[PDB]
């Protein structure tokens, strides 16, 4: 449960150039005597937050930048403080992708976007539109081939099509996100996912196709096209398929919009090797020779280092990567990105398999993506109005009827719980000795341990939130009102992390209102 001093452990995904990264590690070891271990665990982006929360895990984690905001919000990443001379060596927009709440929380490595990859011997002119792919598949099936195979198990690969006609994750306008404006179940998202499901229904695609199946079929020449990123080009090179990399097809006349990732390297906040890690990343990896070693193993895409990016910029495959990137959007790094991806992953799999209709699947994904912010709105408002005696006048915003009605239900049932359970609430408020902001941050572990043991139902959720209001009242009297919002965030985090699937099954806070109706 403690990271070892005097070595570096690095985690990177198994589709990236980890043997090349290990070569950089060997060069580090030659200068310093410090051994560098590169590992590629399964589901490392899910494992890192669990093990790092205990003070364990790798010294350095590599992932696309979208997951790092969550890690940073949880206190799991060291702040990065490169000097100006180093910062100036990387493109400013890559640093922007690894900024969270004003601080740099990772080193950017390379810019990744999906492209259409096609077999020039089968398909001299790849299709410009998604709509022409069914007819192309029919032509190719008559030749013992198929038009298109790509990974249908990870929503990253289907998102460019879902977004094309108007789907979006979190709305971006006037230089900032509106986290409460989620675009997963609108008409444009439905149109794109319906087109995907229709491709499967019409036998142009198979719902069970995953990364390995699609890669094998393309690299053996059975399918004329795939959708993948730069890391995949190495294995196609080895297959000697005559391939090209080009712009994704349009849908309803609009570009496919891939979510653009910046592969990034974060330092574990619990690492006793932060100076070594910074030395490795700045003076070994993020150099022309270090990125070359990784890129020669599995291509990185458009690297963040200006000097080496210019050296590779003439590669037509990189130009296509950046053309598709310009038509897409840089992913947010907000902490709810993990929940968004989990919700949309399930929606695509369920729609593709027929377990849910497109309408059902996207509705559930919308609820899952909105769950944190909607829960916080309700919980923060209830705690604050209970503590101060006066309600928040600010508009509820999106799903404001749901929030207003849930808050109204909570006012009824939560005030009764606080009345009837004053005895236990007073007793618990003594055992916990909450005096300051530091005491509040300590509550999450006891909260999780009590709340995640036993039956799940709305009554216990009312008890969780009602005791929160009881504590908010206390915080107000000891002149610690500024601790109420952090407390509300902590309660919300416990609720939505421990009860995500159950909450979505109940239709979220709409199920709460109907459970307690009349
Ligand atoms: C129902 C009220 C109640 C409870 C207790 N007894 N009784 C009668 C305490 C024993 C009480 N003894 C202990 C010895 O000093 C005399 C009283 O143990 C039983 C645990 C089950 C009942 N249960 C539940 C529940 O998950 O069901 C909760 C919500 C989950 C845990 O939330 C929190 C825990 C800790 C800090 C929190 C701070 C917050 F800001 C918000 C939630 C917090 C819950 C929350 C508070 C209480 Cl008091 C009870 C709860
Ligand atoms: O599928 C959801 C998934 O999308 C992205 O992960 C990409 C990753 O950025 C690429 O580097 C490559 O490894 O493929 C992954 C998809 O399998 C998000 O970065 C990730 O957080 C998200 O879960
Ligand atoms: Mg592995």
């Amino acid at each position: 449960g403690k990271i070892e001093e005097g070595k570096l452990v690095i985690w990177i995904n198994g589709d990236k150039g980890y043997n090349g990264l290990a070569e950089v590690g060997k060069k580090f070891e030659k200068d310093t005597g410090i051994k560098v271990t590169v590992e590629h665990p399964d589901k490392l982006e899910e494992k890192f937050p669990q093990v790092a929360a205990t003070g364990d895990g790798p010294d350095i984690i590599f992932w696309a930048h979208d997951r790092f905001g969550g890690y940073a919000q949880s206190g799991l990443l060291a702040e990065i403080t490169p000097d100006k001379a180093f910062q100036d060596k990387l493109y400013p927009f890559t640093w922007d992708a690894v900024r969270y709440n004003g601080k740099l929380i990772a080193y950017p490595i390379a810019v990744e976007a999906l492209s259409l990859i096609y077999n020039k011997d089968l398909l001299p002119n790849p299709p410009k539109t998604w709509e022409e792919i069914p007819a192309l598949d029919k032509e190719l099936k008559a030749k013992g081939k198929s038009a298109l195979m790509f990974n249908l198990q990870e929503p990253y690969f289907t998102w460019p099509l879902i977004a094309a006609d108007g789907g979006y994750a979190f709305k971006y306008e006037n230089g900032k996100y509106d986290i409460k404006d989620v675009g997963v179940d609108n008409a444009g998202a439905k149109a794109g996912l319906t087109f995907l499901v229709d491709l499967i229904k019409n036998k142009h695609m198979n719902a069970d196709t995953d990364y390995s199946i699609a890669e094998a079929a393309f690299n053996k020449g059975e399918t004329a096209m795939t959708i993948n990123g730069p890391w995949a080009w190495s294995n196609i090179d080895t297959s000697k398929v005559n391939y090209g990399v080009t712009v994704l097809p349009t849908f309803k006349g609009q570009p496919s919009k891939p979510f653009v990732g910046v592969l990034s390297a974060g330092i574990n906040a619990a690492s006793p090797n932060k100076e070594l890690a910074k030395e490795f990343l700045e003076n070994y990896l993020l150099t022309d020779e270090g990125l070359e070693a990784v890129n020669k193993d599995k291509p990185l895409g458009a690297v963040a280092l200006k000097s080496y990016e210019e050296e590779l910029a003439k590669d037509p495959r990189i130009a296509a990567t950046m053309e598709n990137a310009q038509k897409g959007e840089i992913m947010p790094n907000i902490p709810q990105m993990s929940a968004f991806w989990y919700a949309v992953r399930t929606a695509v799999i369920n729609a593709a398999s027929g377990r849910q209709t497109v309408d059902e699947a996207l509705k559930d994904a919308q609820t899952g993506s909105e769950l944190y912010r909607q829960s916080l709105e309700i919980i923060s408002r209830y705690l604050r109005e209970q503590a101060t005696g006066a309600a928040d006048t600010a508009p509820m915003g999106a799903s404001g009827a749901t929030s207003r009605k849930a808050l109204e239900t909570l006012r009824r049932v939560g005030d009764g719980v606080q009345r009837n359970h004053e005895t236990a609430f007073q007793g618990m408020l003594r055992k916990l000795d909450i005096k300051n902001e530091d005491d509040v941050k300590s509550l999450s572990r006891v909260m999780i341990h009590v709340f995640s043991d036993g039956v799940t139902n709305w009554g216990r959720i009312v008890t969780l939130i009602s005791f929160g209001a009881f504590v908010a009242k206390h915080l107000k009297t000891i002149n610690q009102e500024s601790c109420i919002e952090p407390l509300a965030e902590s309660i919300t985090d416990v609720l939505v992390r421990t009860k995500r699937d159950w909450l979505v099954k109940q239709r979220g806070w709409d199920g709460f209102v109907e459970f307690f109706h009349v």
